[PDB]
């Protein structure tokens, strides 16, 4: 009798893209073969958007641990992408093309994840909550999820090292050497871990935590999900590698069961 156990995946071939995404070959800047790149490839829109959905469903009858490498435009809040979006939902690639996904005040509804917001949007009430609006690298990061109206909303918390907590990081820095510690523009492991005994979904980044339950994420332990890595950037703002968020799946892990 056969039963699907845990996988290790790593590289595109396991993902499909959907609108601005495409590839970037050695990129000099970040030291790797290949990255995929969002916020490139036009789509006939003022808003660029792109997702890579993970091929396989995402059981939450089971532990998963995601190590997603990331590294972000080096530009300012108001000009560059608006960040990063790690998407769970029932929708797929094509539905988040068209309703969005938590980088902004909505979304596909019924839909939660982890954000690194790094944009500065004027109409999503939650830029202003962590007072987003500057002209450097500052931004925040925070799980995210959408109701039933596909308005976002903040879930779970920032579990600080001392003192209050706190969401917001330095995204990208003038470092003057980039070799040691965190430089948002490199490449940079995102840490996406699930525990289905405690329910808690964990995100480690730029020397942060974050905590969330999947009951407040409005995630079913019964259910299975599509993963969706997503970026977006409103143009003419800015110029070259404007916007572009980029990330290596190759050296990317995720640890499943598929469902
Ligand atoms: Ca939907
Ligand atoms: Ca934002
Ligand atoms: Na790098
Ligand atoms: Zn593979
Ligand atoms: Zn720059
Ligand atoms: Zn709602």
């Amino acid at each position: 009798l056969y039963f699907q156990g845990p996988i290790t995946i790593q590289g595109k071939e396991h993902f499909e893209g959907y609108g601005s995404v495409d590839i970037q070959s050695n990129p000099e800047d970040l030291k790797v073969s290949e990255v995929t790149r969002f916020n490139n490839k036009s789509i006939g829109k003022n808003e660029l958007t792109g997702a890579l959905q993970l091929k396989n469903k995402v059981s939450f009858k089971n532990d998963f641990e995601f190590n997603i490498r990331v590294a972000n435009n080096h530009q300012s809040v108001t000009t560059g992408a608006d960040g990063w979006g790690f998407l769970f939902s029932k929708g797929d690639g094509n539905e988040y093309l068209q309703k969005g996904g938590i980088l902004g005040p909505k979304g596909m509804e019924n839909s939660a994840g982890f954000k690194i917001d790094t944009g500065y949007n004027f109409k999503d009430p939650m830029d202003k909550e962590e007072k987003q609006a500057g002209q450097g690298f500052k931004g925040y990061g925070t799980f995210v999820k959408t109701g039933a109206d596909g308005t976002t909303a903040k879930v779970g918390t920032n579990i600080p090292t001392r003192g209050k907590a706190d969401n917001s990081f330095q995204y990208a820095d003038n470092s003057d050497t980039t070799d040691g510690k965190f430089h948002g523009q490199l490449l940079n492991n995102l840490k996406l871990a699930y525990n289905e005994k405690s329910g808690i979904m964990r995100a480690e980044y730029a020397g942060k935590i974050w905590e969330a339950n999947i009951s407040d994420l409005g995630l079913d332990k019964s259910e299975a999900y599509n993963f969706l890595i997503t970026s977006s950037q409103r143009q003419g703002t800015s110029v070259y590698a404007n916007g572009w968020m980029r990330t290596d799946l190759n050296n990317s892990t995720f640890k499943l069961t598929p469902n």
